[PDB]
């Protein structure tokens, strides 16, 4: 169930055209503690199956399935221990969110797709480097604090969720929402962000489980290949 | 043959690029009073078939076909109450479109096939957040006025046509009007509009149903696959 | 095999994202005086087959195959009369051509690509409208004069070939020079022209026979779908 | 296994939408002095197959394989010999690379993935037209000296690696951090770029030959196509 949820996670991600790379990242929260479930080294997102994501713990270690961890992923453990809600957790240097990220642009709420990241966004303003876990796990999991994603300067972006489906669903957004902004400034300038408080409603309208899983299973289905109508 | 057209319209919003999602909305005024047909819950536009689309009622019963109806379509009834004249609906996020509402500018028609929306694109500047029923609809209705097409500030549009085939038309004219100004914007600032006279001759030209229904009929021509050259 | 090379030509404008719809034409000059071999009526780019191509005379007669002509190609018999070199034409409001046309901005020769278009672009400044056959014919054909190419403001292109291929040459490489341009304008502002002296001789190099229908060929063979490597 | 190499390379290159009509070339250093293997004349990348990557030698004698070899790849006997350490040279005039060289404008790094070019890319400011090979060859390794990647202006690129695995992770790189900064400085402006001293240790880091190898291996399986999830 989780591998199958993760594998068509991957598959979104490759569509929406995060063109992760190897650069991609993606866990969820293991059952057993201090472990988490990640693709296997060496793999893309478009490429993945139930079978590539595997359980590791601390010290990369596979407990279940066949394969190497990603050691770049090491880090997802200081996220998870900093956020007990957070379930899955997926890190890519996505074409559109990394325009934002390069240029230290945070992102501006002005459209009705952009509020699941209304006050839920935070930016990480230093770009650390070529980094070590523990470096990179304690800085990312003070910048991000109680939100759902974050910028990284210089880098790309992080979405934590409270299950694979919501991560997911926060990356495509996310991505979708820098590019709407960056399409925009180029034309036109700086964007008027919408009202606070009709931006935080439209926020928890968008982030109900029923319309973050729904639309997943969509993506999932769009994925598979839809027949042409005779 | 109205499920079958609407079957074909989704497949040709799909193909040029306008998913956010499941924000994607169509409707066609049903030959019953009171009622529409309308794509079914938790689909998206790529994936509709004939079947998909249901015929519902005020209080969202399913009237015919097997299914539950998206609720965000109930506002499709305030525009077919004031509009005799709208047979189909349309309503989308999609990309271009959505940075001018973004951006809160409006259509500049400076293109022979920007025309379609010479004097007959409405802009709502007022963005209300997550809508009641009751309220969307009033706004959506009063803001469209007797035009074709709504750009709505911070969401989207809304195209209004005469036939399921005028309204995807009027859809897809929108988006690429909208690309290009983006696009000409970006590298040159605002645009000159052309001469009203001779723009609004040109929008009875290209509105004309003979160009509207062998456009439409191409477009769905194109869903279905073709064959390359042997 | 007229016919074969229009069919080809037409897959190549629809794979390089013309986006031609029903504003797409093409004609080549036929053997008999006053007739044009044409794409039939109601078609696009992406569907044409050697048996949809026409021959057609100034009162739209079908001289040769099956079908109706398009009306708005009745204005290249002018062009023909005007340039007796010229032996194939194509228009379309491709993307990237059109945001210069929009914009009122003539092509300016900056790279290597853009030369075959050095000293060979006209540009129509006055838009028309909805036009007649002999009006257009005759605007037209007096603006581009003995260029290979024209942009037409707020409207789109013309490409004007010695062959098919070179017409279809001339389309592909516009519209890469023009996405070239808006890109480098939109990010740093107006471009630094080459010198006229070494573009002028990259015209002719680039324009040379062996090359335009060898690069011909080579679309020709994409258009088919290559086989990805075992 | 060098052809095998040089087939997936141009795949990859096909695929990362580098084309530009039949201006794309590629060599590998034979293991025979004076000598390179080279894609023959008339094909474009994304039909590239072992069998069209011939041994030629100075005067473009087919050494091995069956074909004749563009002549305009005879300049880069010229950059092996001026550098032993480079075994594979990739030239294209891919779409976002090209938009730099047409500005006259030098790659900034300023993002994780533009390191691999960092203090590695030369800027050749003079566009010396069509060339001899010559005077081109002597041109671009004089400009190139010591680094990786060269930005041709008005013109396009050139990557040199010390295998065809490290030229395409080269030319995919700078492609990509090319689109990067021209998007973020059309929205945004000149970027600040990132510190040297970290920028220079990502730059090891990924060039890493494990790291290169393993991103090349995946880039070919892309090519391949991947099946979608049952
Ligand atoms: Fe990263
Ligand atoms: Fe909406
Ligand atoms: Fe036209
Ligand atoms: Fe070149």
């Amino acid at each position: 169930d989780t591998r199958e949820t993760m594998a068509f996670a991957c598959r979104i991600l490759a569509m929406t055209e995060q063109e992760a790379g190897l650069a991609g990242q993606i866990s969820v929260r293991s059952e057993r503690p201090g472990a988490y479930w990640t693709l296997r080294f060496g793999l893309g997102f478009d490429e993945a199956t139930p079978e590539d994501f595997i359980e590791v713990d601390r010290d990369l270690n596979t407990l279940s399935g066949e394969g190497m961890a990603n050691p770049a992923t090491r880090f997802h453990l200081w996220v998870y221990e900093a956020r007990p809600d957070v379930n899955s957790i997926i890190h890519t240097h996505s074409p559109w969110a990394t325009v934002l990220a390069t240029a230290r642009q945070p992102l501006v709420i002005s459209q009705m797709d952009m509020t699941p990241l209304h006050n839920d966004c935070a930016f990480l303003g230093e770009w650390p480097g070529v980094p070590i876990a523990d470096q990179e796990g304690v800085i990312i999991s003070k910048a991000l604090g109680d939100k759902r994603a974050i910028i990284l300067a210089h880098h790309g972006y992080l979405t934590a969720g409270k299950s694979c489906q919501e991560a997911t669903y926060l990356s495509v957004y996310l991505e979708r929402a820098a590019r709407l902004q960056v399409r925009a400034q180029a034309a036109f300038g700086p964007l008027t962000p919408v009202d606070d408080t009709l931006a935080a409603e439209a926020h928890d309208y968008l982030l109900k489980p029923s319309i973050v899983n729904a639309t997943f299973d969509y993506w999932s289905r769009q994925t598979q290949g839809i027949a042409p109508l005779t």
